[PDB]
């Protein structure tokens, strides 16, 4: 099955989703002397409800954050988006040096590593499942870490990883105050996209804020002791987990700001 090593990793993707190499693929480089400001992108609308937050697990590619989207207590609104966008899931990606964790790239910048924040379109779609399937279904708010001071809010996250060690486990997790764990700045880039994981679904607006947000070097490492494996098989180490750039083949990149 796919993964992140070796014989399973990114490179070897396409071998079993083709659309691995289409032409919406996330995530990219961002050059930003070719970014175009646009002035009819709105700041971002965020409502995120702490409570919303109910369980952590380790899916062997990311720990999750899993929010009841039952219905709109915690929604994106505004920036590029048509409507509004229920929160789903939360997860990180990150690689085996702080040098070069994150998956957009910003003018050959990597960063320590890069938060997701999913959320679907319940405005024309009836679940999260249905809306992963369309090119307006889906919008992921991406959020920088570099290494700096420990991020108390995500303390709360490493103190849970020994109990989701193993690939399938998980814990309770709520109170989660995802809106205090935003930068202080939300000006953006923006572009069409995909998933960056498998089934890499060509369903994404993207939203990648430009200003990160730290972590200490030991919270991100703690992350690395994830495994890729269930309880009961070859131990592995997910020390890393996120996907190269992808050719941008055209696509217009967008920034809030100028
Ligand atoms: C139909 C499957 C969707 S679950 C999921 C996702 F929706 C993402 F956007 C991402 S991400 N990295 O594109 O924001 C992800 F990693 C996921 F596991």
């Amino acid at each position: 099955s796919w993964g992140y090593r070796e014989h399973n990793g990114p490179i070897h993707w396409k071998e079993f989703f083709p659309i691995a190499d289409g032409d919406q693929q996330s995530p990219i480089e961002i050059k930003t002397k070719e970014v175009k400001y646009d002035s009819s992108l709105r700041p971002l609308s965020i409502k995120y409800d702490p409570s919303s937050a109910k369980i952590i697990s380790n899916s062997g590619h990311s720990f999750n954050v899993d929010f009841d989207d039952t219905e709109n207590k915690s929604v994106l609104r505004g920036g590029p988006l048509t409507g509004s966008y229920r929160l789903r899931q939360v997860h990180l990606h990150w690689g085996s040096a702080d040098d070069h964790g994150s998956e957009h790239i910003v003018d050959g910048v990597s960063y320590a590593a890069e938060l997701h924040v999913v959320h679907w379109n319940s405005d024309k779609y009836p679940s999260f499942v249905e809306a992963a399937h369309e090119p307006d279904g889906l919008a992921v708010l991406g959020v920088f870490l570099q290494i700096g001071e420990p991020n108390s809010q995500l303390q709360k996250i490493t103190d849970t990883l020994d109990s989701i060690k193993e690939k399938g486990k998980q814990t309770r997790f709520t109170n989660f105050d995802l809106l205090s764990l935003l930068p202080p700045s939300w000006d953006y880039w923006t572009y069409p996209g995909s998933l960056t994981v498998p089934p890499l679904l060509e369903s994404v607006t993207w939203i990648v804020l430009k200003q990160p947000i730290n972590i200490s070097s030991q919270q991100l490492a703690k992350f690395r002791s994830l495994l890729c494996t269930a309880e009961g098989e070859a131990a592995a180490f997910l020390v890393s987990n996120h996907r190269p750039p992808q050719p941008l083949k055209g696509r217009k990149v967008r920034a809030s700001f100028h």
